[PDB]
């Protein structure tokens, strides 16, 4: 109906604003685009879906995300791709995870602060009739 393509509209515009405060936050720079090959070329055959915040942005314009929960595990994806990636003890690798980790904690503190339980449960419930 409109009124559900309404709904999913609103999810839409709170999923953009939520990816734009996460997207010009510093710490999440590296999250921003997708690995360059050039700078890093086994990424793309160590890591089997790469995500990045850009991408993410692009799947909400695509319609990709009818849920909260669909939109999270990209999140939680972007945060397991790094540490996936960057392992190992040494500093770099342990700020690139903690700034991951970051990431992650911060969508979902945002998500449990500003999103309705109701409204993500009314998505799953359009979704799921589809
Ligand atoms: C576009 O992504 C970057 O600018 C960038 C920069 C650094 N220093 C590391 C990484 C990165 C990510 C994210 N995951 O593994 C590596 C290496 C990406
Ligand atoms: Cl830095």
């Amino acid at each position: 109906s409109m009124q559900e393509e309404d709904t999913f509209r609103e999810l839409r515009i709170f999923l953009r604003n939520v990816t734009h405060r996460l997207a010009i936050d510093k710490r999440f720079r590296v999250f921003t685009k997708p690995v360059d090959p050039d700078e890093v070329p086994d990424y793309v055959t160590v890591i089997k879906q790469p995500m990045d915040l850009s991408s993410v942005i692009s799947k909400i314009d695509l319609h990709k995300y009818l849920t909260v929960k669909d939109y999270l595990r990209d999140i939680d994806l972007i945060c397991s791709n790094a540490l996936e990636y960057n392992p190992d003890r040494d500093p770099g690798d342990r700020l690139i995870r903690h700034r991951a980790c970051a990431l992650r904690d911060t969508a979902y503190a945002i998500i449990k602060e500003e999103l309705d339980e109701d409204f993500e449960q009314l998505c799953e419930e359009i979704q799921e009739s589809r």
